[PDB]
């Protein structure tokens, strides 16, 4: 019983920590990427504006 | 024992999903968001090299 509850808290608790950190990574990723292509949106209006 | 242990244990872990979940939704959610607006900027910025 003792062992049990013990790593129920516990593990439950560092699983949904480590969820945590996975969204914080994947959103991270999502601001990266949309920064990027963002960018290449950029890029891409420039050479238009260019040879216009 | 069990009962306490398991019930707090598996309502944390829908939880936790839970979370995880609304951030992929804010996350995408966001990162379209940010795409939409990359578009509208960038059309008026090719306005503006045309403007000039």
């Amino acid at each position: 019983l003792d062992l049990a509850k013990a790593s129920a808290t516990d593990q439950l608790k560092k699983a949904k920590a480590e969820a945590q950190v996975i969204i914080e990574q994947a959103n991270k990723r999502r601001s990266q990427i949309l920064d990027e292509a963002k960018a290449e949106a950029e890029q891409e209006r420039t050479k238009i504006v260019a040879q216009a």
